[PDB]
């Protein structure tokens, strides 16, 4: 997240950090006790058994007894196309079920086919780079964004921060876009580099996949 702010500790208890070699590299969302939802490009070419799924985190730079750490046991995709970044969504089956407490909870999702209009106020978040060569974020970041259709495909939900250069950046892939309490997006791609002020950020449109998601998780 470039141009955002620290989230309050555990303000988004569904927020998930995907990790390799002990380092964060993608976000995800908890959609059931034993399932997380991320971008398909995040796990396309990784050792799935080497990934660790970290729930309940806030400062990746510390030790937090609030964390619950899981492995991945099975992958579910839905026609992902890496050339054009279509259907950029995956479901991760965990090696167990999380404990729902203050700092770990299941997110709410929209109805199948729901499509957001221009100007809807949303919130992006993640542990990705802060921009300006400040490096990767330590504490979870959040950013106020607006839904836009200009320079966006109908196969995405895109967002933009009007008037300044801010947006998602490297490491935010897979993170949720929250609009009115529901998860409508999964971070998929930027254009013109991060925080360009020229192109909106593009999210996989969760609403288009809710029937498929249910069929995985009940
Ligand atoms: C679910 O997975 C977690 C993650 O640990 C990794 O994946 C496991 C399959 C196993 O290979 C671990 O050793 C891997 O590091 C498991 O958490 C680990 O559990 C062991 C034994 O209790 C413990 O010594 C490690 O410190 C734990 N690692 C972390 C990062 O917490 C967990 O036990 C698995 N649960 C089930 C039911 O399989």
């Amino acid at each position: 997240i470039v141009g955002g702010r620290r989230a309050r500790p555990h303000a988004w208890p569904f927020m998930v950090s995907l990790q390799l070699r002990g380092g964060h590299f993608c976000g995800a969302t908890l959609i059931a006790p034993n399932f997380v939802m991320s971008a398909a490009h995040c796990v396309a070419n990784v050792n799935v058994r080497a990934v660790r799924v970290v729930l309940g985190a806030h400062n990746l730079s510390r030790r937090e007894p609030t964390r619950q750490v899981f492995a991945v046991q099975r992958i579910f995709e839905n026609g992902y196309d890496p050339v054009n970044l279509l259907n950029d969504i995956v479901i991760l089956q965990l090696n167990g079920s999380a404990t729902i407490n203050a700092n770990v909870q299941v997110a709410q999702l929209p109805a199948q086919g729901r499509r957001l209009g221009n100007g809807v106020q949303c919130l992006a978040m993640g542990w990705g780079l802060l921009g300006r060569n400040r490096g990767i974020a330590s504490v979870l970041q959040e950013l106020n964004v607006t839904v836009v259709t200009s320079l966006c495909r109908r196969s995405n939900v895109c967002t933009l921060v009007r008037g300044r250069q801010a947006g998602v950046c490297f490491g935010d892939s897979g993170s949720p876009l929250v609009c009115n309490g529901l998860i409508h997006g999964i971070a998929s791609f930027v254009r013109g580099g991060c925080a360009s002020g020229l192109y909106p950020d593009a999210f996989a449109p969760v609403a288009q996949f809710v029937n498929w998601i249910d069929s995985i998780i009940q």
